[PDB]
């Protein structure tokens, strides 16, 4: 299902982006665990959230949705009730793993099952630390579902050095720490997404983060402490935010306000990069949501300037390299994006797709084994492709959307060989963008 974006006259509108999955998941989980009531609006009701909510309900949380608001009466930290049946996580690997972390330390049997897909996924990175806290683990093969957990009557807090920087493992251990007396500590070599830390604090947990000279982080959590209900308006998905954000910056005569933007630095490498590139992004109505920094962004057409993007920023914007590279195609000078680390543990996987799409669209860029270099053309002259040449998306929704955004600015249209994958990632993309005045013709 190819799609073509054509030069836009100027984007305008106020849009809200679908809630972030991670914050939605934690809001729902913490909402069910905390004492008191939590009200959530903007929830991304995806598999992880849904399945996690089902599990929280299975363990005593009272959940209901009224209007656009989910209302959760939590069981209180340490208040989880033994589930009467296995907790099926379908294909929600994240919801499954975090729930395991949360529940494994409870002194009741918990069985986790999932579909064929999730059942093949390794769980050991989460199961290992649970075992170290005293959890009895019964699992298949190389620690795969189905998994039965039974926490000890009293778990032991642990000081876990995440063998490998993982926000999820860190998250699983911290959640495990919640029902554990004493201080559970997670030490991660580099700061990874810290939504669990942020949201725990947002729910009243006694959690601190120490960072040493090397940036090594020591997250300490006082277990069995209180967690209390919160009013949470879930911030939007940063990666989805990226598109209208970049489109508004690039399409001249554009003035767009994006509501409820997550401003957590571990998720906003793109925004930070654009700001350095001189993006006219006005941060307004700053506030907190479940402990997360949130603001709305008033984005006006800007003249972006090339910058060098440090490899250490990549984690905070891993999925935004495609759209940043597109933004770079319209920025002054060159933009240098370093980090061959893992664009699939490669520096030519979909990294090549982006480079190729750019080239296909007249963009002067150089793809290396360590850095992608893009020399931009702010006025988009000569960019795009008048012959209708379609960018090979390689079933990558990020490439499809980034290049559709590109066509809103390039002198010549940009076509993507397929947009179907957009429905599976940011289905409201087409409507939101068209709503802003973007002209995207779908095959």
């Amino acid at each position: 299902r190819p799609a073509t974006a054509r030069k836009s006259s100027g984007l305008s509108g106020t849009v809200r982006i679908p809630g972030d999955k991670s914050i939605s998941h934690r809001s729902f989980m913490f909402g069910g665990l905390a004492s008191g009531e939590t009200r959530i609006t903007g929830l991304l009701e995806g598999e992880d959230v849904i399945n996690t909510g089902k599990a929280m309900q299975a363990m005593g949380a009272r959940i209901r949705k009224e209007g656009d608001t989910w209302i959760i009466d939590g069981v209180g930290n340490g208040g989880l009730l033994a589930p009467e049946a296995p907790l099926d996580f379908g294909n929600a690997a994240t919801g499954c793993r975090l729930t395991m972390g949360l529940v494994g330390v409870y002194d009741f049997d918990s069985t986790f099952i999932g579909d064929a897909s999730l059942t093949k996924r390794p769980m050991g990175r989460v199961l290992n630390p649970l075992r170290e806290m005293g959890v009895q683990v019964k699992s298949e093969d190389g620690d795969r579902l189905p998994v039965t957990l039974r926490g000890p009557k009293t778990p032991t807090p642990i000081t876990y050095r995440v063998p490998m920087a993982s926000a999820q493992v860190k998250s699983a251990v911290l959640l495990a720490g919640l029902n554990t007396p004493g201080i559970t500590t997670v030490i991660e070599p580099i700061m990874t997404r810290d939504h669990t830390e942020k949201m725990l604090q947002g729910f009243g947990a006694n959690l601190t983060v120490e960072t040493d000279a090397d940036g090594v982080r020591t997250i300490r959590l006082e277990g069995r402490g209180k967690l209390t209900g919160q009013v949470i308006d879930v911030p939007g998905d940063p990666s989805s935010t990226a598109f209208p954000l970049v489109a508004a910056l690039l399409v001249p005569g554009s003035d767009v306000t994006i509501l409820n933007v997550l401003m957590n630095p571990t998720r906003t490498g793109l925004i930070l990069t654009l700001q350095e590139m001189g993006a006219d992004i006005e941060v307004i109505n700053p506030r907190l949501a479940g402990g997360e920094d949130v603001a709305d962004l008033r984005v006006r057409s800007s003249t972006l300037k090339g910058v060098t993007v440090p490899e250490d920023r990549a984690p905070s914007m891993i999925d935004e390299y495609p759209i940043l590279a597109v933004a770079a195609a319209f920025a002054e000078g060159a933009t240098v994006m370093n980090g061959l680390e893992e664009l699939r543990v490669k520096e030519s996987d979909r990294l090549s797709a982006v480079a190729n799409g750019l080239k296909l669209n007249g963009v002067d860029c150089d793809e290396g084994e360590t850095s992608l270099v893009v020399r931009g053309r702010p006025d988009g002259k000569g960019l795009g492709n008048a012959s209708g040449a379609a960018v090979a998306t390689h079933l990558d929704h990020r490439i499809a959307m980034s290049f559709l955004v590109m066509g809103l600015v390039s002198e010549n249209p940009v076509t993507v060989d397929d947009a179907t994958m957009i429905a599976t990632s940011f289905p409201e993309f087409m409507d939101l963008m068209a709503g802003l005045g973007a002209k995207i013709e779908l095959s």
